């Protein structure tokens, strides 16, 4: 059946390409790609010798999209509910954004502020989940990570955000986590099973993927060496 995209949504592309309005100009899908994830690498290895923030919540993530990704876009840093004057003279918006491939939904805009007020809310009240066991803070990591990721707050830059995000959360909670230990396959993978299967199956797909990257080889004792 018939699809078609409002110009409000096709007003973050170039017109007719499938290419983001860029602040460098950059008119081939491939080569903004690329140039993306060589510019938010930079400032990945930048934020190594930054501070951590003192609060953990919407406000610092949307400070990080800012940070990767204001090189390129306009837009970074504002969330995809609102909408956005181009400086071209165009509004854009998103409202709605799915799973390639599926009819399964990302938050919708009209529920993303107060969706990262929630999420910013059971931060607060875990006092940024500090202070846990290893277990503990893996199962507040797995459902605040999912959560997170079902809201997909900005436009595009999603996932890499929230990985930088849960990073330092991490080692300001004094545990590790490391998305570069497993591929881009395996993070996806729990990400879209976390939004497509049900209940206890959900939790667990994100909960193998949060084992694996935060330090599980601590239990290996090697006092000997």
């Amino acid at each position: 059946a018939h699809h078609h995209h409002h110009h409000m949504v096709l007003n973050y592309f170039y017109p007719g390409t499938k290419t983001l309005k860029n602040k460098l100009g950059i008119m081939g899908y491939k080569q903004l790609e690329k140039r993306c994830k060589r510019n938010a690498k930079k400032v990945i290895n930048s934020l190594r010798n930054e501070p951590l923030p003192e609060t953990f919540d919407s406000s610092y993530l949307k400070y990080l999209h800012k940070r990767l990704f204001g090189s390129a876009f306009e837009w970074a840093g504002y969330t995809r509910d609102l909408s956005f004057a181009f400086d071209d003279g165009t509004i854009a918006q998103m409202s709605m954004m799915k799973i390639p491939g599926t009819d399964i939904y990302f938050a919708h805009g009209d529920k993303i502020q107060e969706n990262l007020k929630e999420f910013d809310e059971i931060l607060a009240s875990k006092s940024n989940l500090q202070g846990l066991s290893r277990e503990d803070f893996i199962e507040e990591t797995v459902k605040l990570f999912s959560f997170l990721n079902y809201i997909h707050p900005f436009r595009a830059g999603n996932e890499a955000v929230q990985h930088i995000f849960f990073e330092k959360l991490a080692e300001a909670a004094g545990h590790k986590l490391d998305f570069s230990v497993v591929t881009e396959e395996r993070i996806m993978r729990a990400c879209n099973d976390a939004m497509a299967l049900k209940g206890e199956e959900a939790h667990q797909a994100m909960k193998s993927l949060f084992e694996d990257i935060s330090n599980p080889e601590e239990v290996i004792i090697l006092r000997d060496f």
